[PDB]
């Protein structure tokens, strides 16, 4: 087994994904037009209520809308071809080698079979935990696999959304650590604040995380 | 209305898919090792079957559900999304393309799923060529209604590789269509497809002889 393994989450919390949203919206809309735009996020806002980030069904669905507009399909190219190294926040590859001397660090992130692992690995956060990556279409219903894959007497989870520490927390217990970074819009967002239970850490950054050795009870 | 229409496939019509395949299975059997690839392409092949095209995508989810903690092998993705498209063109598309644009609206009209299908026509060069007539369906051959909305033509020529949508199209258009098939690519050497189907209205040895299309 392992003392400890290490679980990030990679959406806000080692990578900065609302300026990556940001910057896709504001390019979908000057190629595509407004009104074009403006419905598919309609579409990937139900989709994003029913799952995370669904890019995907989103433009399935928007096809069988408007079969004619094949040109707004090309927004993959904004996301395939985004600089997203750019995008890893400060200190979140310190934190990752800092930790991952003391134990494994794994990524395990909800996605798509196309976008999240791109990002992942042209991120270059794929390589940083030597390919040590789960993706999930929900990641708190298979804990029993991220078990076996990473077996270890403790575990860590950092995760922007407390909704999901709070499940597994409910399914782990004393056997987790969950640490919630500051960051993103889930972080502020009243309902998610308000109906979980509290992370046993809050940090403001993810490069806090290195001045607490001392919470990992090592040897 | 226009007197005429040209509307083509892309796979193995104005692009050489087979030697993208064959790049594409090699890098899966050099990187994801032998079993994984094995398994990803018979799930290929199925939806293959029953879709009637080659969905990567769906073939790509069906793999997760059945290898979840195979991550690595969804990074096959990545050879497709930057495979150079334009030096799979076959010689004399372009000129066809570029020729018989002259004479009316030049139009892609490809089955296809949202991600790969598409970058691949942009990509390629193929899409700004045909200056972004381009309709990428499920089944196409379920959606000319469509395509004539978008392009009213008194009469539309279709290239494609498969004498199965030909068929189903000429059933649809009759005399209003000219179909043509260009020996390229496997379905061109199929005793399946030859035999299964009728013959198109023309049948040319390159996509290049098209030039010579001045009705
Ligand atoms: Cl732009
Ligand atoms: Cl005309």
């Amino acid at each position: 087994p392992h003392d400890i393994v290490f679980l990030f989450d990679c959406d806000n919390t080692l990578l900065d994904n609302d300026h990556v949203l940001a910057d896709l919206r504001a390019h979908m809309m000057r190629e595509f037009g407004a009104q074009n735009s403006a419905r598919y996020w309609e579409i990937f806002e139900t989709l994003r209520t029913e799952l995370y980030a669904d890019y995907l069904g989103a433009l399935q669905r928007y096809r069988l809308e408007q079969p004619r507009d094949t040109r707004l399909l090309l927004m993959s190219s904004f996301l395939i071809d985004y600089p997203f190294a750019s995008r890893v926040y400060p200190g979140a590859l310190n934190a990752l080698r800092h930790l991952g001397a003391r134990g494994p660090t794994v990524i395990l992130s909800d996605g798509d079979v196309v976008f999240q692992p791109r990002k992942i690995a042209r991120s270059g956060l794929w390589d940083e935990v030597e390919g040590r990556v789960l993706i999930y279409i929900h990641k708190e219903l298979m804990l029993d696999q991220v078990m076996e894959c990473y077996p270890a007497r403790h575990y860590v989870m950092v995760d922007d959304k407390l909704r999901i520490l709070a499940a597994m927390k409910k399914a782990w217990g004393a056997r987790l650590t969950t640490v919630f970074p500051r960051q993103g819009h889930y972080a502020f967002d009243p309902k998610e604040i308000s109906s979980h239970p509290p992370a046993d850490v809050t940090v403001e950054r993810i490069g806090d995380l290195v001045e607490m050795d001392a919470e990992w009870l090592l040897a």
